[PDB]
């Protein structure tokens, strides 16, 4: 509602992708995610919304409906460089 | 989606793109306007524009407080809002 809750709820988002940028894994379980988020103040109650808003984002690769075993629960935690190898390979 | 992995992640890339240039724009508050032209720019469209705006602001990666009544702030994007985060806590120790 107000611009300060607002700003204050985002800024935990964002010492979360900082987190995952110091972070020398670039894929990890969901329940690593949901932990890391937890260290900057994220709820578990919130992690479904903040993960989706990150994977809508572009900041991060999560597939939780794959039917791949490895994908489904894994969570790309710098997607750029799979962005870019892709595009490459395939000659988008 | 099921199945869609490979859409997913591609359309996804867009949006990697928008922060990318972001990142590299040396401007740290823009219009709204302007980050519209920046959207479509890496190739998203005028109909997915509200939807992008939104997952960046819920991810952190801009402020845009399109409800404020502040004229300047709701017509505002905040393209590096890491300082203003830093900031704010210093400020208020919060």
């Amino acid at each position: 509602e107000g611009e300060l809750k607002t700003i204050m709820g985002q800024a935990k988002v964002s010492k979360l992708q900082e987190k995952m940028k110091l972070d020398p894994r670039s894929k990890i379980t969901f329940n690593d995610f949901k932990g890391i988020a937890k260290e900057v103040g994220i709820e578990e109650k919130e992690i479904n919304s903040v993960s989706n808003a990150l994977a809508q984002s572009g900041s991060i690769i999560y597939l939780p409906n794959s039917l791949n075993e490895n994908l489904k629960t894994s969570v790309f935690t710098k997607p750029a460089h799979i962005y870019q190898s892709l595009e490459h390979i395939l000659d988008i």
